[PDB]
């Protein structure tokens, strides 16, 4: 028992992290087979970021201008190209620690682990969600660009995020591993703010099921609701609509607890309208929305990798 | 910017996790050089746990009765001995992935990362604190015994916890890597409950400094306090006393923010007496006490390993 925010074991990703330097800019790259992936703004100075012409900056760089280091060992760059907002540096040595891997583009509301790195060295691991407004609420300092987000399924690492930018509100924006940003954001220091965010309803429900499984049951009320009536309330509290697909995804948690999804919705409705009255749920005094139904199942069933 | 509960990168520990089976009991072991460390109750059946005689159970086991598996590979056991509540299994192969390591016994209030494992395979990483009552609030299912807690300092893994027991209240108890329990607990299924816990004051203060560094400043009031007057209030709210050693540990955060420790204490005093009035601090609606001053510095300064 117990329920914690839990990241995937990071070892398979740690063995892929390298340092990439171009001129006076250093950030992190991801070394898979003989290719290093990194944010293309490694070729920008601080002044370049205000309005960068990436094609024009890149044509002035040679392979030799890219210093790639794996620990204390330089990897020789033998080719380079730009794909959307990422650079791909071909190196003459394939990473001996390359895991089985895939590149995936995740959906808003899904979660992943971030291995925060500086100078190619891992510093910490944490879990976060792709917000409905396509930002993530990470923990990133200068030098963290190129840190990646991932999920693991037994032996296979699915890379879904590469860190590029901090917005003026302190939240974070980045790309998939094909270099396409999540959301409308661009890798330029300009006026681009996150749109209004929303709460991930299906995840709040998943976490309420986790609470019941762990014995935190005080919020269960005696009522039910229709899906349409629940969604009228959820709207007022800036919760995203609950779809029948979401109801279906919650089926296994409903089966385990015996609580029908629409019955749990009625209990959430009351929490939204009345508040928690100073009580806690799974040690939290607010409703948590960064655990997916699959995260709850994993942690409550002990899935390993 | 941003502030997250963050674990250490787990790769160096992942490469040490093995499966240990004795009879019908399977749990996790830690493989360092040619020794596998695991909880001694791997030699107990379910009925044995009610009142185990570990010396008498162990004298009936041969080396061959211990099945140690590192992935799909059996490690031959060539010796065994009991040290306090851990077993040490000598194997005929030293772990090629042994990191630089130390065994440490941590103090209440200190934090560490847990690599939760099942059947010798890592499942997730999370951060937790040794509570003042010598329990931890983990996330552990059946089969997780032998999972370890650790801290990392660049290249050196300091192992501080091995998981043994879940208490009837759902919190967790275990040993250091010499097999001595934290707290008064024993590896027997008996009446042993956690004593009353307390809040780790120095950690709450550290987290309030983290909030200021991240720009969450609304709770700063205009007052100061004496250390003695602060501790009279802290006592009433079941906070542990703040010592001059704690004040000294907070010095660097005080310097970074310009907020004297006793001034931050005055702001915490007001939060304890008046509550948060429905506001949040670093996304939390309650006061968080599982970040040490060193954790705050690490995450706010980007320490790597």
């Amino acid at each position: 028992s117990g329920f914690r925010k839990m990241a995937f074991p990071s070892g398979k990703v740690e063995g892929c992290m390298v340092q990439v330097t171009c001129g006076t800019t250093t950030l992190n790259g991801l070394w898979l087979d003989d290719v290093v992936y990194c944010p293309r703004h490694v070729i920008c100075t601080s002044e370049d970021m205000l309005n960068p012409n990436y094609e024009d900056l890149l044509i002035r760089k040679s392979n030799h201008n890219f210093l790639v280091q794996a620990g204390n060992v330089q990897l020789r760059v033998i080719g380079h190209s730009m794909q959307n907002c990422v650079l791909k540096l071909k190196v003459d040595t394939a990473n001996p620690k390359t895991p089985k891997y895939k590149f995936v583009r995740i959906q808003p509301g899904q979660t992943f682990s971030v291995l925060a790195c500086y100078n190619g060295s891992p510093s910490g691991v944490y879990q976060c969600a792709m917000r409905p407004n396509f930002t993530i609420k990470g923990s990133f300092l200068n030098g963290s660009c190129g840190s990646v987000g991932f999920n693991i399924d037994y032996d296979c690492v699915s890379f879904c995020y590469m860190h590029h930018m901090e917005l003026p509100t302190g939240v974070h924006a980045g790309t998939d591993l094909e270099g396409n940003f999540y959301g409308p954001f661009v890798d330029r220091q300009t006026a681009q703010a996150a749109g209004t965010d929303t709460t991930i309803t299906v995840n709040v429900l998943a976490w309420l099921y986790a609470a019941v499984i762990n014995g935190d049951r005080w919020f269960l009320n005696r009522f039910t609701t229709t899906l349409n009536d629940f969604n009228l309330v959820a709207m007022k509290y800036n919760y995203e609509p609950l779809t029948q697909d979401h109801v279906d995804i919650l089926g296994p948690l409903s089966a385990q607890t015996g609580i029908a999804v629409l019955d749990m919705c009625a209990s959430l409705k009351e929490l939204l309208q009345n508040g928690m009255n100073g009580r806690t749920i799974l040690g939290s005094a607010l409703l948590e929305d960064e655990f997916t139904p699959f995260d709850v199942v994993r942690q409550c069933s002990g899935v390993t990798f």
